[PDB]
């Protein structure tokens, strides 16, 4: 029957846990040693808020930052999360050089994207929640924690970003 197709794209520093959210939603798998240059794409079918959606999520990872394949997922790309680590100080730093790029490749200032916290499970936290909400705030998006080890978040933060493509929409 009816059903939205979404293209999302993944992004943040290395060691972050890119790969190991978008295997963790699609298969229910936590990866311990996901080779950091595949930058593939994955497919899922899911109901979000009774609407049957086809997530089709581009992991980034150790490629050239501007190669015509890039550009061409940026410019298709429709949602972005923003993943930072809680223990990863300047993965958190690292967000404002994403959003803008994102901005950028996007000629746009309404891009919908989510802020991701990742590695919620690690006492070893560096970037408190206080701070990443103010972050968020500042941009005018929402903030979840997740953790691709105890799946904590997973489904709410792919999940989010498609209801901030929604609003986008109308
Ligand atoms: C460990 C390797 C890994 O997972 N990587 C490599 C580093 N990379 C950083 C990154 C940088 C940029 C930039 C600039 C973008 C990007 C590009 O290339 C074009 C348009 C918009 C943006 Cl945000 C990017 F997507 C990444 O991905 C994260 C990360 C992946
Ligand atoms: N404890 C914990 N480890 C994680 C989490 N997410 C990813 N990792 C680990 O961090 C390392 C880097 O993960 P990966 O997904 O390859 O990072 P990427 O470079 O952003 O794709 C891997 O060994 C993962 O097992 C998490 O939520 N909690
Ligand atoms: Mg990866």
């Amino acid at each position: 029957g009816s059903m939205t197709e979404y293209k999302l794209v993944v992004v943040g520093a290395c060691g972050v846990g890119k790969s190991a959210l978008t295997i963790q939603l699609i298969q229910n798998h936590f990866v311990d040693e996901y080779d950091p240059t595949i930058e593939d794409s994955y497919r899922k079918q899911v109901v979000i808020d009774g609407e049957t959606s086809l997530l089709d999520i581009l992991d980034t990872a150790g490629q050239e930052e501007y190669s015509a394949m890039r550009d061409q997922y940026m410019r298709t790309g429709e949602g972005f999360l923003l993943v930072f680590a809680i223990n990863n100080t300047k993965s958190f730093e690292d967000i404002h050089h994403y959003r803008e790029q994102i901005k950028r490749v996007k000629d746009s200032e309404d891009v919908p994207m989510v802020l991701v916290g990742n590695k919620s499970d690690l006492p070893s936290r560096t970037v408190d929640t206080k701070q990443a909400q103010d972050l968020a705030r500042s941009y005018g998006i929402p903030f979840i924690e997740t953790s691709a080890k105890t799946r904590q978040g997973v489904d709410d933060a792919f999940y989010t970003l498609v209801r901030e493509i929604r609003k986008h929409k109308e």
